[PDB]
């Protein structure tokens, strides 16, 4: 259909570009990530906040199939030096989220351009390290796509619907109440530890970045996409609730409805795999001791009893 040869069309209009791409270095996207909003951290929240809504609009038959396909192109990229998947997996790639974006709403994602903060000087430092022609030439075929899409949009229509505790529960208002007060002392908007990580992690060891984020998509298979879908929407709630507060700290009641809401996803997920991702991604123990550091350490250990608590309510569910 017309989907499937547009999307052939940009896919083999990118594939020679995004060879060329260092997508396990610190391009210049991770360190836009990394410093994106210490420029402006409010229209950095907000956008994050437009993300999660958007994803909130498609079909979640699509936006599984859509992380599938991610995860198997990760099965091929994750054994070369580049990251880079097989032409078969990459075209699959971009099938599946066209097909995805065709159920999301159509105002909503394409407000998604503008909504983050200084992505014009990313775009251009992208387009500068690429060959001029090339780069002109995939953005033709990229316009050819996004009609393709339009044309078939069903413009939010299989949107799932979002609702808006036994031991789980109690347990998870136990854990906010002790996390609350470490929560309520940072500033979401400029986390140093967090940012340095995004910034330089993968340059350290690529494959085993990959590999974590294989993996991650692979734990999020095994989830039950209605409680996924609550989740998200939690943070959603949350995020509008933080935005005019200094440091983005959430407001107490929101805060206690995001951990419940992750706690029930979480005991959807296979046990064993989602355990594993904290040994998955590369330095996360050094990024753990500096995040503790910044914390005070009486109250974190208090906090990580609460932790564990939550933990074993959540294996018993
Ligand atoms: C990770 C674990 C799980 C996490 C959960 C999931 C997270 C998912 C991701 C969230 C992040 C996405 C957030 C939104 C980003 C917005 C990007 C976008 O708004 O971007 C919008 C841009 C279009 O930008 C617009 O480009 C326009 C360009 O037109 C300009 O030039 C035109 C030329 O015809 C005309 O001259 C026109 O008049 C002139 O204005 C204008 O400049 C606009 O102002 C500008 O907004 O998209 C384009 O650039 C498309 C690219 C063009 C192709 C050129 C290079 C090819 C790229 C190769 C990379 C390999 C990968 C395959 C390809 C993938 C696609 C990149
Ligand atoms: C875009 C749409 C989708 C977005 C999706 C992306 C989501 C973002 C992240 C998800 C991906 C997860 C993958 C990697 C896991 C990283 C988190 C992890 O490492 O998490 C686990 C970490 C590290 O694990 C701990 O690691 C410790 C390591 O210390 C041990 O080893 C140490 C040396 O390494 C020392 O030797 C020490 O003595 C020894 O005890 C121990 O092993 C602990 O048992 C073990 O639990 O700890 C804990 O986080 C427990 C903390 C207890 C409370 C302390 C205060 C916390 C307050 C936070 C502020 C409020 C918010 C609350 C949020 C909840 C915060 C938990
Ligand atoms: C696994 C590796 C991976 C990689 C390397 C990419 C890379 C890319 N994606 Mg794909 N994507 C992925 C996974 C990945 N994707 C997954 C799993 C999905 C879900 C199906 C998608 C869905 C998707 C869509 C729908 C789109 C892309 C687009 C893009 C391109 C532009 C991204 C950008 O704007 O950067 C710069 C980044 C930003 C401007 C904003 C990033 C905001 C982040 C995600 C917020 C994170 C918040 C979170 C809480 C932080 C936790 C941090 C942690 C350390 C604690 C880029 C080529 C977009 C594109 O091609 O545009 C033209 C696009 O339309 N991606
Ligand atoms: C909007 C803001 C937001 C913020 C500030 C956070 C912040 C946090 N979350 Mg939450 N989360 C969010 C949104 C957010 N989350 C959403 C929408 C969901 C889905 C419902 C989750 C689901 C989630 C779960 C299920 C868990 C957390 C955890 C955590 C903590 C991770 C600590 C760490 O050191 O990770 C270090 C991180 C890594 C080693 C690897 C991170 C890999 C992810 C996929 C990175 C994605 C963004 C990255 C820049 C790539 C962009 C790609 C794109 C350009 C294509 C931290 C407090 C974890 C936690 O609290 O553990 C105790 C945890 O268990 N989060
Ligand atoms: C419930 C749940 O599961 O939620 C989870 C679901 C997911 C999927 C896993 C998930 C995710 C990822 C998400 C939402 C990504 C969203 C990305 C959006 C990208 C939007 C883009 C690029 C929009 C535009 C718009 C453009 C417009 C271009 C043009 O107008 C221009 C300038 C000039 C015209 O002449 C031609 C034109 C061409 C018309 C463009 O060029 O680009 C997340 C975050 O994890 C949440
Ligand atoms: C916890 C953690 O650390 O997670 C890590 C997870 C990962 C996945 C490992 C990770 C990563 C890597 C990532 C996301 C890489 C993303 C790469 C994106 C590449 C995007 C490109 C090339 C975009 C474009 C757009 C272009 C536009 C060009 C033009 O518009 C320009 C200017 C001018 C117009 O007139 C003509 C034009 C031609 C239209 C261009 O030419 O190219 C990271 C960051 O390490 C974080
Ligand atoms: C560290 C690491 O491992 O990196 C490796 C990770 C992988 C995954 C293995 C890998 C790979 C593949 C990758 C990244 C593929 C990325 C593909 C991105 C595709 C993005 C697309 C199609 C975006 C859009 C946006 C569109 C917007 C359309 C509309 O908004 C428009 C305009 C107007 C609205 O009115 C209607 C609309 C219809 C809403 C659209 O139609 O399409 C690689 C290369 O190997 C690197
Ligand atoms: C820029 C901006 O706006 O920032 C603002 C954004 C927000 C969203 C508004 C905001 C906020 C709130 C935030 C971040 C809340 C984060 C909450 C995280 C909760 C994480 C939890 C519960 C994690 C887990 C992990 C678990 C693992 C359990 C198991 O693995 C274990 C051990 C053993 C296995 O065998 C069994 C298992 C059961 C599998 C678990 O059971 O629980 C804030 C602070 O305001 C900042
Ligand atoms: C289809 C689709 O929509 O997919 C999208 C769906 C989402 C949700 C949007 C999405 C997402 C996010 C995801 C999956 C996040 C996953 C996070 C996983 C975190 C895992 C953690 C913290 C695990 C652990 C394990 C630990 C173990 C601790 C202990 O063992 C220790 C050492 C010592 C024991 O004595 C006590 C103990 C305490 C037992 C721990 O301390 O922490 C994504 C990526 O966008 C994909
Ligand atoms: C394009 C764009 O806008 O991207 C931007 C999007 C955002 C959302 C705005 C954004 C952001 C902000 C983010 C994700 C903030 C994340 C904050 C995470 C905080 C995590 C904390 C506190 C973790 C912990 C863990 C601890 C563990 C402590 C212990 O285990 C330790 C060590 C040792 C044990 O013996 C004892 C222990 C006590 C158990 C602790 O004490 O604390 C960012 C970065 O700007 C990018
Ligand atoms: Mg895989």
């Amino acid at each position: 259909d017309a989907i499937a040869d547009a999307s052939k069309r940009f896919s083999d209009a990118t594939y020679p570009i995004a060879e060329k791409f260092d997508w396990g270095g610190s391009s210049a996207i991770a360190k836009y990530i990394a410093d994106a909003s210490a420029g402006n951290p409010r229209q950095a929240a907000l956008a994050v906040e437009k993300l999660l809504e958007v994803g909130l609009t498609m079909d979640p038959k699509l936006v599984r199939a859509a992380v599938e396909a991610h995860s198997k192109a990760l099965d091929s990229a994750k054994k070369n030096a580049k990251l880079m998947a097989s032409k078969e997996d990459f075209a699959a790639v971009n099938e599946a989220l066209a097909r995805m974006i065709a159920s999301a709403d159509k105002q909503k994602f394409a407000a998604l351009r503008t909504a983050f903060p200084e992505s014009r000087e990313l775009q251009g430092k992208l387009f500068a390290g690429n060959n001029a022609f090339e780069a002109e030439k995939a953005y033709d075929s990229f316009k050819a796509l996004t009609s393709a899409v339009r044309d078939a949009s069903i413009n939010g229509a299989k949107a799932p619907v979002i609702a808006e505790d036994g031991p789980v529960g109690r347990a998870a208002k136990k854990f906010s109440e002790a996390t609350y007060p470490i929560m309520d002392k940072l500033d979401w908007g400029k986390s140093p530890e967090i940012s340095k990580y995004i910034e330089t992690a993968s340059a350290k060891n690529p494959k085993m970045m990959a590999d974590g984020i294989d993996k991650t998509l692979e734990v999020a298979l095994t989830m039950n996409q209605n409680a996924i879908n609550d989740a998200v929407f939690a943070h959603v709630r949350a995020i509008k609730g933080a935005l005019n507060t200094p440091g983005l700290v959430a407001e107490r009641d929101d805060f206690a409805r995001v951990n419940l809401a992750l706690a029930k996803m979480i005991a959807t997920a296979d046990p064993a795999k989602f355990k594993a991702l904290l040994t998955a991604f590369p330095g996360n123990a050094d990024l753990q001791m500096a995040l503790f550091a910044a914390n005070n350490p009486e109250q974190a250990k208090a906090a990580y009893e609460t932790f564990v608590a939550l933990t074993s309510a959540v294996a018993s569910s």
